[PDB]
């Protein structure tokens, strides 16, 4: 949700596991040649980069589901993000 | 926590049961694809820093657990990288 | 079949017998060149994706090969994701 | 059953009767391929931990097949780790 | 021969005695550094895929000498094969 | 046949004189090499593990020698593991 | 107890009598794989070895047990330890 | 010369021992950045086709220096080949 | 200082122990984003061209730090290429 | 202490008693899982290769707590590396 | 010195005793990590190349110690590649 | 000289006494670590190879000396060897 948009910069900067995330959005949001292209990038920051380049398509709950993903993976960060 | 961060080299050069950090980490910390990324690394300098491209996400309760599994593993490194 | 693109994620982080898989589809699904491809990832969730970034010139034929490689290895796997 | 994956570093760290847990397991829940895999680790933690890699392909049952096996083999352990 | 593309599955799960196969391939068929690489394999699987692996380099006659190596070693097992 | 392979584990664990059965299996089912690697091991069990790992190689011919064998041996051991 | 953790270098230095405290725990704290291993080693410091190579696995009442057993196999060395 | 330009595709395909090459060529054709980025392709084919990608600054005799290591390492494929 | 702008390709084409100057640069002149860039090439050639590119933002205390760590792990390096 | 250290090549060629090193430093310098992992290698050299590989983590209490072993253990050695 | 560049690929293919080069050098010449990476490597040529690849950083001194190192261990190796 | 290249094969199938040769060889060709790794094996085909792993390093004067003291122990293996 306006999560995502709230914080991109530190979800940029401090997502580490970004396969589960693509995983868990992959056929429901994000196509086949979306999934290889952000795959591609060389670091996790250009990664999540390229993968927040596709938000603007989305709507609410295409970002309910990547948070949801996120809760999922790494609850740690959201909990610090949200503090 | 902060110590990781302080000590991030030496801790880097000088840690040496890493399966037991990992161990501990397991499931609370680190998920399991995580666990056999950082466990496939060749060296402990490497295993060392795989598991350090993890700590961006980590809010302070995770390093605080990092920190007493080193404390539990090897005390006289804690020791002598405080002193 | 249709099991593999309906359990891709499952099947990306719980299939622990990548080889006996891909001794099963060598030859027939496939080609040399991309059995070394997928046998030089380091993690099994890493060979797991690369096995399935040839999926989208898969058909029906080839999926169902998949599936049966699968049962004969690991029926408990494919008994609990059916389930 | 959950009580391996809640116990998991202390099954690691303080098992010491592989063989028979291996030969318990064999066929069933493990192929040959993996029954060698594990029988060629140096050490009983090293063993212990390979063994542990082919959970996530397990269901219940086979989680209460190697706690049955265990309980046979070494029944103190268990009830020191129960209580 | 072709004999050994294809049963390369069967041959791969199967064959228990690679050591006697090396010293019969040593020299003419197999470098030595192949030798070695082969050597450090840890199971008997990993081995023959090893040996497998620089296959796509041989003729007619390095399959037919790995034949008859065969033939000679474990008899039993190729005519297992050819029934 | 089947029976050495139905009670794997119970053969393992109860067979007493296994110098025995490797004279009667040897040349025809077992190499030299093979021989003296199963004379090496420690203890009783260590020594069946070993034999049994040679067993993917062999067809039912060679299964059905070291039944015989064991019968000329041990026929209470067969007879109990019958009933 | 903790008496033969405090004591360990010790007692693997200087119990001469195995074979009875070996006895003395077999079957309810040994398994007879273990026995036969523990019997197989050459010397009397590698038996003890061996012995405590399997302490990991064992509660406060098994080696309470082994105390004991010690106690009537060699008194005078249990009181000179404590001394 | 002329014959790795005529059987560039099966060469690319087919050889299966390069660091013999790579060592073979370094340093009269090869440099020693282009020899740690040939290292470092994953795949036999990959680093086949890296190789591959320095030939057009070549002269005659660089392509007859790889042609004399082929026939050195590998005299089976060459004469395949030319048959 | 000085030094790195004066020898820029002899260092770039030269040094071989990257991760350490990375971890000695790390915080202070690198970020955590630069820092994975730089981990990401293939070559050490490449990774010394990739931390290069950051120099232009550095003053002369950063490349005094660069030296420093230069010293520090190669000072036969540093020796030959002053002399 | 730093005699360990200076002396690194002698003491992994000319060290013959490890085991009641290891026996000395158990529990306070050496964890189990270390214990057996040193146990477990080949030939003497190797046993002090890999002890050795854990010292990067020991400050100089230790370090003096196997010099005071050696001391114990092989007073000759001592005495000879001094001179 | 130049007798290293001279003769690299038969001083790769040819070399066996590694570990006592490794040991010569080390805390000269290589570092811990160094040393680390050239212990990881599979086979004898393996370790001669991982160990190569730190050659560029050396000057004239430390191949003089190599150089020294290998007369000191094999007198026939290199006398054989004089001549 | 080339008559153990020559009977590779045979010789490591067939020499039954290795501790003479060992001893034949020590100093002169072989260190202490290698005589040490060489005397770890456990049977004799496998102690065979371990020191046929050590060949690729040895001038003619070595494999003359290794044949000397071949003659020396089994006569009668070289003259059957030779027909």
């Amino acid at each position: 949700l306006h999560f995502i948009d709230q914080h991109r910069a530190a979800l940029i900067a401090r997502v580490t596991n970004v396969e589960w995330l693509l995983d868990a959005l992959y056929g429901k949001v994000l196509t086949d040649e979306q999934y290889q292209a952000v795959r591609a990038e060389p670091t996790n920051p250009s990664k999540m980069r390229k993968l927040f380049s596709f938000t603007p398509a989305w709507n609410w709950t295409c970002k309910d589901l990547l948070l949801q993903a996120l809760r999922e993976s790494q609850s740690y960060l959201v909990e610090d993000l949200e503090r």
